[PDB]
């Protein structure tokens, strides 16, 4: 018996909200008859038709994605009201995560967590898929470790993006590619928010001086030099996703083998 009843979902605490509606806790049992922890995202009643429409169109596309770094879609009730089933990351957030944990985390654990996610974006840009939410409050850990890439981005997040994308509202992957560095950097700094010594209205302006984020205390001079590729002003000079996995790799390996791991 392919798909999900609702009887087979049973809801719990609410999680918080999302863009759509509440998102819940919940259990939901398999055809193997297995317990499933579940996260139950839902559609407000008094939402708009073209708001019901982008629930449903993105909920498809996160069905079929099946990637190790990506949120896990378990299924999907389309009769309302709709609940899209997502596997549950009870660890949360990975920005509180490493606040959390900074006394212990090794940095190898920190570029293991970049790595993982450099994969996910480089299977995203194989079909031009443009996330737009590349960061911390929006990576889930599933484990210490395996983080998993989020939703969708709902595109204001100025200091996570691009020029073009402040200047113009353009955005490709190589702007998914700058805010992963971005993210990269929230990650070796476990979770600060970049430029938070500026205003939204100052972004720009350095970075159209050639001005960057600093690099972290804790980031290999290696895995700095990488970043500031992804920081190119011109899009087309950045590196793909595809190149970041390999230097990454890398980055990873030596990181592993000076902590002899
Ligand atoms: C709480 N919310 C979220 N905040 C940030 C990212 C993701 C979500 C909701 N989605 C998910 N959330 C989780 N887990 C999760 C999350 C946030 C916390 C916790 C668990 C415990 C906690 O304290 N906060 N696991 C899987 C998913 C999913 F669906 F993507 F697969 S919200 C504002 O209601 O949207």
């Amino acid at each position: 018996q392919y798909g999900i009843a609702r009887e087979d979902v049973v809801l719990n605490r609410i999680l918080g909200e999302g863009f759509f509606g509440e998102v819940y806790e919940g259990v939901y049992t398999n055809h193997k008859g297995e317990k499933i922890n579940v996260a139950v995202k839902t559609c407000k009643k008094d939402c708009t038709l073209d708001n019901k429409e982008k629930f449903m169109s993105e909920a498809v596309i996160m069905k079929n994605l099946d990637h190790p770094h990506i949120v896990k879609l378990i299924g999907i009730i389309e009769e309302e009201p709709t609940w899209i089933i997502m596997e549950l990351y009870p660890y949360g957030e990975l920005g509180h995560y490493l606040e959390r944990n900074k006394n212990s985390l090794k940095v190898l654990t920190l570029v293991l967590y970049s790595l993982q996610i450099c994969k996910a974006m480089a299977y995203l840009e194989s079909i031009n898929c443009v996330h737009r939410d590349i960061a911390v409050r929006n990576i889930l850990v599933a484990s210490p470790e395996c983080v998993k890439l989020g939703d969708f981005g709902l595109s204001l997040p100025i200091k996570w993006m691009s020029p073009e994308s402040i200047n113009f509202r353009r955005f490709t992957t190589a702007s998914d590619v700058w805010m992963f560095a971005v993210c990269m950097w929230e990650i070796l700094s476990f979770g600060k928010q970049p430029f938070f010594w500026l205003e939204n209205k100052d972004v720009i302006g350095v970075l159209e001086k050639g001005d960057r984020l600093p690099k972290p205390d804790l980031c290999p001079p290696v895995l700095y030099t990488l970043m500031t590729r992804c920081w190119d002003y011109d899009p087309s000079d950045r590196p793909r996703f595809t190149e970041l996995v390999c230097s990454l790799s890398d980055v990873y390996q030596m990181e592993k083998d000076i902590a002899m791991e």
